[PDB]
């Protein structure tokens, strides 16, 4: 001994029962009476399906009745212990995991029976063999058929999700509720990135998301009155300033590069500064800060100027709470949580794994790297058709709208996206 | 007490000493390991060196082997080697005290995974869905088998060879390779592998499609990479010739839409069951398809792809599930199996156990992912 | 202590003499008196030895006058210990085994007493040590320049087997004692393919070993009224079928193999099918099957139907008893006690191991994948001069019969082998 | 007791620490391991690790190392340290007492092998030819040399490299060979090494016939790939230009039949001991080769090839089974030395100890496997 | 404990300067009193360091005195102590090594003093932290910067030194006081190879350092009445009298290799050979000789005929005194104590690392492979200008005299150095 169980856990799964009758339902999916190490769990689920069943309200009322009329109320320890079950739930609505731990622990004495009575059996019946080995086969997968699984969605409820979709792609009107972009396609489909949204932008080298992200940027400081904050961890502050120079005032940016100024790209350099320096955009290029540190820093900038939007040149590169797979899932967790905080879009660039070569990238892309998938309540791939300079921005996840391709084309001579 | 036969292995030594050609049969049907007791384990194995140096094996150079090996007395000495060439009256019936050792032998065996899986059970809590595919594979690996014993006539291969040449399955939508298949047989495992970009996924959907639209059968597909709404919105945009960058891209011309609204209707008659769970096991694979048979039908089981489920369990794995159900199964696979296909595009067929062994050719869409005939 | 040392094998020795006399000689040819660890066997042989010197019959009686005059026997046991020696060989032919056991315990007992001597004389003379280091090696060297080697073959004795060789091909006459193959020149050496025989055909990939055994098999079971057992554990029984369809009815295989076929190429495909149909022939196409499988099989097909040959699609696919040098050497053998079992030629085919590259393929190339050399009683290699389409089948053994070459053409459109 | 001279390592140490320059000469002749006693040992090593840095070595700076390596208290303390320093009169005589402690050092060491080889020969049993080969390296293995003391003068060399330009060993049968060689002297171990097909075995054949059926040496062949009956069949086929394919496929000419009782004739008279044993080891040919000698004569010994027989040990085995027979020895390999000679072929030689070094020409017929002269 | 230390160090020290007043500079550069673990010590040290300061002589008595004075005599242990110091120093002129070994044990002391007291800190003041981090970084880097460095050579003093080379490059006139090498502008340099000296010529490989060597070896031997021994440990004493040979009678050295002599080529080598056999040349060819070996067979070959030069071809072939960093030192050191012994110029060539090619050799490139440079009196390099056949031979190191570049001509056909 002993046997694989969780009293904690079953004694959560009826408390959530007592606290919200809709409970049941997930709990009666994922476990049948049987399930439960206690006798006294298995009298109570019992009663509570039966209650159920007659399209009665499961609730220690009825359930204390069922268990009185089946002789069995003393016997589970009474009124006084229902109660109990009601005081042992940390949350109703965190039922599904709690019958999930029930369901594996009987799943674990259904292995260990089993395979304790194939031994038994190796023993005994000496006798044929033949039979012991087929039969031996047949119980050990007959034990993996019971966790509840399923199901499979049917084509026709999908399409009537993508035909809902198609309906907001073109029901597109109108109204920007939040920080415009200054892409008013990209505005359409989201309206455009809103306040505690965690927006993140992936994209393979070379394709552009930082070029993106700082046109957005740009766009954001220059044209609203927002301050939006950069944090560039694998670019330095005058080397994005660079950028952005060239992308406002149109300046050819390989011929910055090299010195070569015609006398009026020169002109047309001061105009650049003169409009980009009222803009209120706040740089922090410290190679690889911790979130703890960016939170701080956006904390203080909010109250001290106010804050509209805060961009990540890209997240991979974020250090850790210490000193890889966990450690970019608290911190996808902790940039949600910042959003929430500042009630402010985050845009954390992204980069792709090497699997858009061995297929149009989608979601399974940074499922490699996630769990940012989650995290995120809006994810955009940036992906170029022939890798014609235009570039198209996939959102693959919006959690208040839908789900589409928009347009743009890419400039390379000044780093700039523009509009279609 | 461990199942054994001291008698059975005591004979079967006893006979190899009374007649050297009695270890060929011998050594044919155990191992060493097989002899529940060491001393016999022992001398069996000084038994079975000997004859590969290739020496005549009797009681002296045996007992030099032992001894040479320093296990003479651990074994019983010349004494014990002695009692077994003496009391055995005969080596005719060497093989079945062999079979009766063997079969000893595979009852620990058994004994022993299940006690192993027993006691996993409870210091591995923590694993349940590892636990329970090595459990399976572990008890598998258990039995071997054996090939029962039926030699195939010339006569009954001839026939098929002949049939094998000049459609009693399951329809494909693809006429030419309907010939080479006739079409999707029941309980095969199909494999179709490929390079990036050909695509593996479009062709996958294609005759997943070409099957749901077209036959009353229901078809259950596990895509692993990408969602269940970009699958389908694959599948319309080929069912209607139905450019992709029009969907995507929102704005959509009157000949999208009542093309459209023909390939959602053509559509949702299907026959068509989806799961887009990210690491999906095998066996989460048989449950769901199982309860599906059982209250629906099917079926075909078309799987994108395998790599995302060591290979060779897997695939074994499916199999089963194959034979299980009574339905063909399609795993594609990127670059134990019943017909393997490898990817203007042509089709190479490498392996079927039925069926011709040859090339097809079909066309390929690159706007509306979708193949077709020639 | 204790000195290596095989009482066992010393008294299974000096048995053997008392039961066969010409034990003598090999005994004496690998021992001296003085490699006996026992006096008592020292006295035995050297009064063995003695009587033979004089030409005298070596047994039971006139050792023991010789010992009695020479006052030794009481000393040895007398008589009766005679008599236990007798009881102690399990077989007189395996005397020449005893005896080596004999020998290498007193090489050994040499190496420990010289190593000790050595050791001692670094304590003692200390002194001179040039000379000791000298002597040390002088004295180690001698301990192995005393086992029995030799002898070398004489070139003369080898040209009389050379020209005795020659002699039975030449002497080629002409009966076909065994199971004719089809190919008259290969017949002649063979006579053909005899009842018992293990027959191995060794041969590189891409050479035509498989083409070879399906074109004896097919002439077997189609020109007698033989029946063919045939094992493929790489290629399966259609995949084989269509093979001999085509070498049948002279179909060009890579035709089939595209469908494409000519009205009448398939007016050839109808008569090959039909006169391949009344063959016995016997496929099992299991990947990888244990030899008591394969004896099994072939066990109850010659008492149901009747057995005149087994073939094998190459030996070294053949899995072991258990789950790769010694497990061959096993399935070796086994084969050799199928052929005497069911009385029937067993064909083998083996591959060859990458030396013939190195270098026309001989002994040693299968000498590494051995001890196959042993069991075989004819050992046959396939080699193509070219890599004219003709190919040589070099008879390497042959237990009753010549060692030579015979010559065949291959067609590679039909996958055949014709005669010449 | 094990060999030792306490008071000649004592004197070394000490005339170190009198005259730190008595560290050169002691270097030379011991290493810290030869001393006995860890305690000198230890204040060897300590010396030599000061001298590397390169810092003066004295009591202070000695000291001062062993303290830091943790140890000064082990030897005996800077105590002992002084007394060794105190009691050495002179450190003229350092090389005579550091040989002493050498001396002894060889002694242990040749203790310690064969009480190692005295204990492996009741424990490895088993073993046997394992066990007689590396007894031989064992104790090889003990004793360095030293190149006793004899500088060449230049007159001496000069007339070895005249004569060295413009036939005195065992005749080849190839006259321009002969003319590199002169022929093939005895006690010499010749290597000829080559690739695939050329070939090295047809060489070594044709060198073995020329020298038995021309003089009246014996050969001792030892071929470990091809029998001795494939061998004699290369042989007379080459002898009398026979047709190999002629031999092999029965159907002879009548001028293959007295071009063949020719050649057997021609070769019943050499001259030629084989030995086809598959896997041989260095001893069992000098067994075997002492053993013809001492009953018949020879000699010239032919071996093909050497890696069929950790290759450096068998190398120089071989150089003293040539100079044990005081006869030529040629082993062939595939691609210490007396001779070493690379293979219309080129023989090109890269290393004679008293001969020239250049290149020779020779013919090579496929048909009879045989090489002629130009 | 106990505090690193060394006792017998400072007693070596402070008994160092009253045997040499002198040795208290090379102290008090290293030292200061408190870095003396023992109080006695640093009062002792003090007291001479006051003694110093005033210009007054210190020994025995005036440190006697001053101690008095200062009331610390008797505290120390008295003037019977002081004698006691004098006794206890192996050598004065060792003075630094024993003052480092005392400066490395204070050093340490300081180590531990600071880092425990890190430690406590951390324990105690909890409180601030970051100050506490910083005060940790800073105390932790003021223990190493302690230590007695520099000075820095200032570049006037090495103008000076630079002068004075050239000085005595154009001053170089002109007798020959050691061994003349026949290349008169090396003679010029070196005057020529010394006795005792030990002379170490480097090169790359395909450079021509053998030729070189044997060059010198051949005009010693010829042309003066002086006995060469060259050990030729990659090369056979026949292969090396070939390329000398040449060298000598003119000689094309590719003819000879491949048997080709014009007739009157052939009257070349006769004269060659003539005047060759009339020279000291003798050869060892042993492939990989000790340095014993070596000693031995020069030491009996002075006495036995007299001895001018050694050559040993290239020292990293030269095993060492067992069965290669600390080796190749000691034979280094062995090479120059086997030049002092027989009063004779010793070259032995040395191979060069691949330094060269990762930049025209300087001394760093046999420093990966020393300390050949200390042992070394000359060092010498070659060095080809065009990997024109003329080639360089930089003199590196000469205790004696200039080093600059000397320069000769390569004759590849005879395999030859000439004048130029």
């Amino acid at each position: 001994r002993i046997p694989p169980q969780s009293i904690e856990a079953e004694q959560a799964v009826l408390g959530a029962v007592f606290l919200d009758p809709a409970a049941l339902v997930p709990a009666s999916e994922i476990l049948i009476p049987e399930d439960f190490y206690r006798a006294a769990h298995q009298k109570i689920f019992h009663a509570m399906l039966r209650v159920a069943d007659r399209g009665e309200p499961v609730d220690l009322v009825t359930v204390t009745a069922e268990l009185a009329a089946s002789e069995q109320l003393e016997e589970i320890g009474g009124v006084s212990y229902l109660s109990e079950l009601a005081d042992a739930v940390p949350t109703a609505a965190n039922v599904e995991y709690y019958a999930r731990i029930v369901e594996e622990k009987s799943v674990l004495r259904r292995l260990i029976r089993t395979a304790t009575s194939i031994a038994q059996d190796g023993y005994t019946r000496e006798d044929e063999i033949d039979v012991l080995l087929d039969e031996a086969d047949r119980k050990i997968m007959e034990v993996s058929q019971r966790k509840h699984s399923g199901a499979f969605k049917n084509i026709k409820d999908i399409l009537v999700q993508t035909y809902d979709n198609i309906e907001m792609l073109h029901n597109r009107d109108g109204e920007i509720t939040g920080i415009p972009t200054g892409f008013t396609e990209l505005d359409r489909m989201t309206s455009g990135f809103q306040r505690s949204d965690l927006i993140i932008v992936a994209a393979r080298p070379s394709v552009g998301k930082t070029a993106f992200a700082l046109n957005i940027a740009q766009n954001v400081a220059t044209k609203t009155n927002e301050n939006v904050a950069i944090f560039s961890l694998e670019m330095s502050a005058q080397q994005l300033v660079m950028r952005m120079l060239c992308a406002e005032g149109n300046i050819n940016a390989q011929n910055l590069r090299t010195g070569k100024l015609t006398p009026e790209d020169w002109g047309k350099l001061t105009m650049a500064m003169g409009s980009l320096s009222n803009a209120g955009i706040y740089i922090d290029d410290t190679p690889s800060i911790r979130v703890s540190d960016i939170r701080a820093k956006c904390r203080r900038l909010k109250q001290e100027s106010g804050l509209g939007m805060i961009v990540i040149d890209y997240l991979q590169l974020i250090q850790g709470s210490g000193r890889r797979q966990q450690e970019v899932s608290e911190i996808s967790r902790s940039l949600k949580a910042l959003a929430r905080e500042l009630e402010v879009p985050v845009i954390a660039l992204s980069q792709l794994s090497r699997s858009v070569e061995q297929r149009r990238p989608m979601m399974s892309d940074i499922r490699e790297s996630g769990s940012i998938e989650q995290d995120a309540d809006i994810v955009a791939f940036l992906y170029r058709d022939d890798y014609k300079n235009i570039i198209e921005i996939i959102i693959a996840k919006q959690r208040n709208g839908p789900v589409g391709t928009v347009q743009l084309a890419f400039i390379k001579e000044y780093n700039k996206f523009v509009n279609l």
